[PDB]
């Protein structure tokens, strides 16, 4: 049952694709993010995806939405 163990990394890796530091991202490095240790999505997965999120979503990405959208694992 473990996740405060493997979201703690994760809270490290949010900042590290914040550039703006402002808090917030989008679409624009959280699909790199997937392919650096999450599940790396096909061509049109991390593709059809991203946008889903830009567009479903708003535009935007928070270490929230990062977060659970990571998943434990799975
Ligand atoms: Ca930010």
């Amino acid at each position: 049952s473990l996740r405060p163990e493997e979201i703690e990394e994760l809270r490290e890796a949010f900042r590290e694709f914040d550039k703006d530091k402002d808090g917030y991202i989008n679409c624009r490095d959280l699909g790199n993010c997937m392919r650096t240790m999450g599940y790396m999505p096909t061509e049109m997965e991390l593709i059809e995806l991203s946008q889903q999120i830009n567009m479903n979503l708003g535009g935007h990405v928070d270490f929230d939405d990062f977060v659970e959208l990571m998943g434990p694992k799975l």
